[PDB]
């Protein structure tokens, strides 16, 4: 069946955003999406996220950050 073309771009350039942009677009909470900041940095040293990835998640990862920095309004800082 399918695998990775090992030549060309296609196959990572899906990669960067088949998931985790929606990870962060659901991150319902700053305290996570801060989490996920967090899991992105953990991550991509144990891979390479490319430039594409960074870019197009990052602007929407800190596009939700302040979103939700607005939603600040979180556990036992309000309850």
């Amino acid at each position: 069946g399918s695998h990775m073309l090992l030549e060309f771009k296609q196959f990572l350039y899906e990669a960067s955003i088949d998931e985790f942009m929606g990870k962060i677009a659901s991150c319902q909470t700053l305290e996570g999406l801060e989490e996920l900041e967090a899991y992105y940095k953990k991550r991509v040293k144990e891979t390479e996220l490319k430039d594409t990835d960074d870019i197009s998640v990052r602007d929407a990862l800190a596009g939700k950050r302040a979103e939700l920095e607005d939603s600040d309004d979180e556990v036992e800082e309000s309850f």
